């Protein structure tokens, strides 16, 4: 590339699964969606919360392929593998598969730092920094309230959770 | 289903896969965009192009997805499978596979319809008359007046279509 | 805590001795506000300089408990220290004293930064790049500013630098 | 003082140690309030509650502090000890460590009021009157109000109180 | 200096050489600006292209010289080295040429990057990645996407790329 | 050149020599004004002042790059050579140094107007009645001015100087 600077092929490849995973987390996001917009779960607020974070991981996966063509890398696509389950339960096991979710994306955004830290590559540490960490830790903080909230409630308490909190 | 009525098997499992087709047909366009946003093929106009078709599929496919729940179908997600190309040449060489992939989802489309009618499903049929049938015609039109415009530019034609049609 | 990633203990500590001297600060600006408000100092513009500083201060400590929080460490608080003198002297001295203090919770703030370099927390780093670091450079520069002014004016001075640069 | 006027050395240090009482009781509002927001806990309506009451003591505090340099004594800070708990137990337990916080203020205030009427101080005993003594009645008799529903909702009355009247 | 904390001989040092930098890439931007507007080049759009550039690293030098003195450091100037061509050739010729220079400035930049993490110095790796670092990568991915267009066109397609890109 | 007319050799290369020493003019006042920025300087009215003399030299010097476009001249750069000094002393000293500057522009631009007059070049002689010497001109002025206030106040004065005339 006449652009590439102090890209490796190392974060160029690492740029491209975080794409996939954040995509993957986008379909499962979706999939939650829809299914808490069943007639039989109904629980519009959470339908709404969970399709707004499909919003929210699908912009994360195109800033990231905007950046592999800013710095010169190339953008290859795999298959987005379907979401681990069909079915998702109370809206508490729901939060939680969540919150696990966005653990484990987030420790993803973390191994990133740390190769361009060690890559020496200081403007994909600030592009993290900069548009992923903080979104994450703050996600992940008011899913853990919602959990606990969730857990004081525990049925009728659902009910007024996704509508005094949802929505 | 508490609600299902006059809603076949048949076309709930037709939905799902073409749920599917539509994600598809989705990413295809998200990998043509970033495609033609590289530095070393830089053609803004062609990239934007192809990133708006990919918001469009997508909301093809979360429109099924309500259509699912509505008549008491369950969604069901299957694998998004990577698009059949990593790099798409020339303008012309991408639309052209835009177009092909499109007559496919048409195809699809009215083939679905035609499983509404043997199964006399009318709701199935308006649905899909009414948002669906008509966007791949008007389309499929609008790819076809690409292409003409392409080869009678046919390099600098390349970039004057991506100027002055494009943008 | 269910939120917990990628944070030490080390660091958690850390946070809680930085609000504690953030609000030390404070506290030594508030009693340096009021004491060029005594009708026998009357110092206006003094007196507003130090109680806007006793705010920033404060603001600092309670955004450093957010991010505690955030992180899912706990705050502990300790007493708040009476401040280091309880009369300031003529408008240099209390200058002085305030710089030194600000350049004491800027090597608090840079060792808390190695502390997350070293424990590889870059949101942490990004947090205090992005809130602290750069506030204390230019407020460090401004006192730096005034007491060259506070010097050239050395009375008669004290007061012309009260009325037309405070202000 | 140039200044001092039917000021006693008795209120001049009683109103040095209201200073310190109602940066403690700040100080403890502050705890409060960052305990509600932890993610194990997550009331936020119960957080805000107290985050406005640390304000308001700091406030009660800094007017003290103009009323003394106002009559010529002199502002002495002491430390402010820390919070009598870090953690603060459920909505109920909080409120009601708020409202004997709040009686115990009140009874310092009422305190310097009858020295004032003591030292024929008819200029503080105003000062008390008008900005000090209905503040506490009125904040005393909300949080009666509040433990009242707080014990009606005895858990899920828990997060609806939090929810219907804080928010 | 009063103020300077945390912050090297050799930073000090690299910000005034860095400093040099710009200002030789703003004389080199100013030299291409007229260039384009010689009665015999006439480019406006491309006149005007590298003009904006020049204030670009402009502003850049005099940011720089700003953090000198914010950090206690002293701005020594060196003399403006004239640029390396006194003719810029055609439109990709010239682009070229501005390609290298800004990836110059980039390396020039990363080193400076590279020392202050060596040296410790947080408030000085914020300020190159908050002000410098992105906003390189993107000027370098547009250069590359307009040599990649003047590629393309290539007399009548370089008319036609300063009058429907530049513009 | 295509465009030349009653434009001499000898004008030309002056023009490309009074370029020069505009910017070098310009490069001085940039040192000026960043030299009142330093800490152990802070006189902000005196560095503006220069800044602003440091952006009215550059386009000076565009200016005249400009004409000689317009008249068919080549544009020639040479280095710009580092300003006299390093320090700038105390407000008077700094004063007098820009005035002995202007002064030396002033002359080039009287020594370039003669030229133009031995040469025939009334379009010359305009554009340097018009543009240059009534600046000169007024600017001197405005320095002799500053200097007879900056010996009236002659420290204290300095102070006020910069804030009640500068600014």
């Amino acid at each position: 590339s006449q652009i590439r600077q102090n890209y490796s092929t190392e974060v160029e490849a690492a740029v491209n699964r975080l794409v996939n995973l954040h995509l993957r987390a986008s379909y499962t996001y979706l999939s939650l969606g829809f299914f808490f917009d069943r007639d039989d779960v109904a629980l519009e607020g959470v339908g709404h919360f969970f399709r707004e974070l499909a919003e929210e991981k699908r912009e994360g996966a195109e800033r990231l392929l905007e950046f592999q063509n800013d710095r010169g890398g190339r953008a290859l696509f795999q298959d987005v593998q379907k979401p681990s389950q069909d079915e998702w339960g109370k809206t508490q096991e729901a939060m939680e598969a969540a919150l696990a979710m966005e653990k484990n994306l987030n420790q993803a955004l973390l191994d990133l730092h740390a190769l361009g830290s060690a890559r020496a590559d200081p403007h994909l540490c600030d592009f993290l920094e900069s548009h992923y960490l903080d979104k994450e830790v703050k996600l992940i903080k008011k899913m853990g309230n919602h959990l606990t909230n969730l857990r004081r409630v525990a049925s009728l308490g659902e009910y007024l959770f996704e509508r005094l909190t949802l929505k």
